[PDB]
């Protein structure tokens, strides 16, 4: 009652649910991404805030303080582990949600915006767009991500190659930190605002609104989807692109999706069909692309084209707050910078994924500007060298057939090890991975050590500067979950 006592002084009722409530189901449920997460086994929020105003969060912020209650922000609800909506072991705690709060304010002529976090990846590009069809930003590809994740996390997508990530494009924030204090880039300091741009969500509090450079793109832009069976001599053309596409020019990003003994080539070209042919003749012919191959379209008609497949249906797939696919998943990652043996792709193609349970393997080239920015000039690690990325996606759809799939997520993280980054073997914050480690919690507070086992994945040479950060800002760990920064102090 203590809790919920002073959350009613300073919040409108409307906006506080607690288990009792009739609306607290759905209010929980409205942003959950995995069904393995909704289950009644998961451990639950004891309340829910909805804010609608900065001064809400304060609120609620300054009372959790108080009466010792841990809060959990979440924006668009797409942690892979669901670590914005539950715990992994039974505790109590609430859930600050911001959906409610997703203006997104752009400032066409000085080519800045300011966005809210609860807004989604969706409306944020379509407000840009609705204020000139010449700009972009470089975040994801799901356009029901949140904002306050998402940037927290790094953030890429098809522009990583030309812009970098979205993090490195944030030129200010409004940040409640863990005393209720309001705080924007002026009145925080600097690690701050290192480590909360790239630095993980909820570890450096919560991100309210983020101020975004916008950048130039071309009226319009060509994609195309190439695929090549083992047949057609896919592991020739694939075991060439892992050399190519990271040194491609910055205005072309060519990535893989892999489901089985067949690669797919999805490209994005900042230029028009016209220049695109000569270049890919140019420098990798092996391809074999050409002109009918080209899809030349606006860059915001490309966000629903490259996700979906879709080009007809723009406020619905860039505005949709429905959510009606909620499969059971299970994601990983992994790192490359040293081209692999033409013999490993012709297992992954042939042999692993066509196993039971197999899932999907998704591969971004980086290099040019992403690999530009110097390692440490944000929180995130993975620049100079990196080849590409790999993601490891597992969806099934009925609660009994985990185990399958789940096995061989682990079989093929295990049989990669050699031939990915090692030392460590590094990893994507944003594509959270809780087998990669989890927190040991000593008299409340995360502990250091346990914290650089999956930290030094995510972030590497920067980690500790992240729980130095943390040190300062957060030092009796109030914002935390499983693999949050730890607080590192004396
Ligand atoms: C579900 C999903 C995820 C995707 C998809 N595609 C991506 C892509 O093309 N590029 C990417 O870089 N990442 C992609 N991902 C992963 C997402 O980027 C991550 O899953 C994001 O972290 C999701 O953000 P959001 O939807 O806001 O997730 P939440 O669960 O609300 O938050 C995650 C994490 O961050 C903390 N947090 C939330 N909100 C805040 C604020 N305002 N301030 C600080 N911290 C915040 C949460 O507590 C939690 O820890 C494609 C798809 C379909
Ligand atoms: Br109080
Ligand atoms: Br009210
Ligand atoms: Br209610
Ligand atoms: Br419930
Ligand atoms: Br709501
Ligand atoms: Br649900
Ligand atoms: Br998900
Ligand atoms: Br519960
Ligand atoms: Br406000
Ligand atoms: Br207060
Ligand atoms: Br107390
Ligand atoms: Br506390
Ligand atoms: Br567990
Ligand atoms: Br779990
Ligand atoms: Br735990
Ligand atoms: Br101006
Ligand atoms: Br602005
Ligand atoms: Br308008
Ligand atoms: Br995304
Ligand atoms: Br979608
Ligand atoms: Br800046
Ligand atoms: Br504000
Ligand atoms: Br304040
Ligand atoms: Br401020
Ligand atoms: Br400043
Ligand atoms: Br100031
Ligand atoms: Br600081
Ligand atoms: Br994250
Ligand atoms: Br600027
Ligand atoms: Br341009
Ligand atoms: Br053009
Ligand atoms: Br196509
Ligand atoms: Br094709
Ligand atoms: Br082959
Ligand atoms: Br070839
Ligand atoms: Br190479
Ligand atoms: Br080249
Ligand atoms: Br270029
Ligand atoms: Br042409
Ligand atoms: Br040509
Ligand atoms: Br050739
Ligand atoms: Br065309
Ligand atoms: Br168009
Ligand atoms: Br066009
Ligand atoms: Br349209
Ligand atoms: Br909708
Ligand atoms: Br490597
Ligand atoms: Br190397
Ligand atoms: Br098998
Ligand atoms: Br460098
Ligand atoms: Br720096
Ligand atoms: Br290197
Ligand atoms: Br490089
Ligand atoms: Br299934
Ligand atoms: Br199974
Ligand atoms: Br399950
Ligand atoms: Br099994
Ligand atoms: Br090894
Ligand atoms: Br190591
Ligand atoms: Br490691
Ligand atoms: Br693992
Ligand atoms: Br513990
Ligand atoms: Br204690
Ligand atoms: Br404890
Ligand atoms: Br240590
Ligand atoms: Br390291
Ligand atoms: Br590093
Ligand atoms: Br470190
Ligand atoms: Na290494
Ligand atoms: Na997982």
């Amino acid at each position: 009652e203590d809790f919920l006592g002073c959350l009613v002084k300073e919040i409108p009722p409307r906006l506080l649910y607690a288990k009792s409530s009739p609306a607290y189901p759905s209010v929980l449920g409205q942003t959950i991404r995995n069904s393995r997460w909704s289950s009644p086994d998961n451990v639950k929020p004891l309340y829910i805030i909805t804010p609608t105003q900065v001064s809400h969060i304060q609120s609620a912020v300054v009372c959790g303080r108080r009466h010792t209650v841990r809060i959990r922000v979440r924006s668009g609800g797409h942690d892979y582990e669901g670590l914005s909506y539950r715990s992994l072991q039974p505790e109590t705690f609430a859930v600050v949600d911001l959906n409610k709060m997703r203006a997104v304010w752009v400032d066409g002529k000085a080519r800045t915006a300011w966005v809210d976090s609860g807004a989604q990846l969706g409306e944020l590009y379509y407000a840009i767009y609705k204020a000139s069809p010449t700009l972009a930003f470089p975040a994801g590809v799901c356009p029901t991500v949140g904002v306050g994740g998402h940037f927290a996390g790094g953030g890429f997508g098809m522009l990583l190659r030309k812009y970098g990530i979205a993090a490195e494009n944030v030129i200010d924030v409004k940040l409640v930190d863990a005393n209720g204090k309001l705080h924007d880039k002026k009145s925080m300091g600097d690690d701050h605002f290192w480590a909360v741009r790239g630095g993980g969500g909820e570890s450096f509090g919560i991100v309210v609104a983020w101020q975004v450079k916008l950048l130039p793109v071309p009226p319009t832009v060509t994609i195309f989807k190439i695929s090549k069976t083992v047949s057609e001599g896919a592991v020739d053309i694939i075991n060439k692109w892992q050399v190519v596409a990271p040194q491609l020019p910055a205005d072309l990003m060519i990535r893989i999706i892999a489901q089985g003994p067949k690669a797919t080539f999805e490209a994005m070209y900042l230029g028009t069909c016209k220049t695109l042919t000569p270049l890919m003749s140019s420098k990798f012919p092996e391809l074999g692309m050409n002109p009918s191959h080209c899809n030349e379209m606006s860059w915001i008609q490309s966000i629903p084209f490259v996700h979906l497949g879709h080009r007809d249906a723009l406020e619905d797939d860039l505005l949709n707050r429905q959510n009606s696919f909620k499969p059971f998943a299970e994601y990983k990652s992994d790192y490359v910078y040293q081209p692999f043996p033409k013999t490993v792709w012709e297992q992954i193609l042939n042999t692993w994924l066509v196993k039971p349970g197999a899932g999907i393997m998704i591969f971004d080239p980086y290099g040019a500007t992403i690999s530009a920015t110097p390692e440490s000039a944000t929180p995130f690690p993975h620049r100079k060298g990196v080849l590409f990325n790999i993601q490891y996606v597992n969806y099934w759809f009925a609660p009994g057939a985990a185990a399958a799939p789940l096995s061989w997520s682990k079989d093929i993280y295990n049989y990669m090890e050699p031939y990915v980054s090692k030392n460590p073997r590094q990893a994507y914050a944003n594509y959270r991975d809780i087998d990669l480690g989890r927190n040991e919690v000593v008299n409340d507070v995360s502990t250091y050590a346990s914290g650089k086992v999956w930290g030094q994945k995510y972030f590497k040479g920067n980690f500790e500067r992240l729980a130095i950060t943390k040190g300062k800002v957060d030092p009796t760990d109030y914002f935390r979950n499983e693999q949050s920064i730890p607080p590192l102090i004396k």
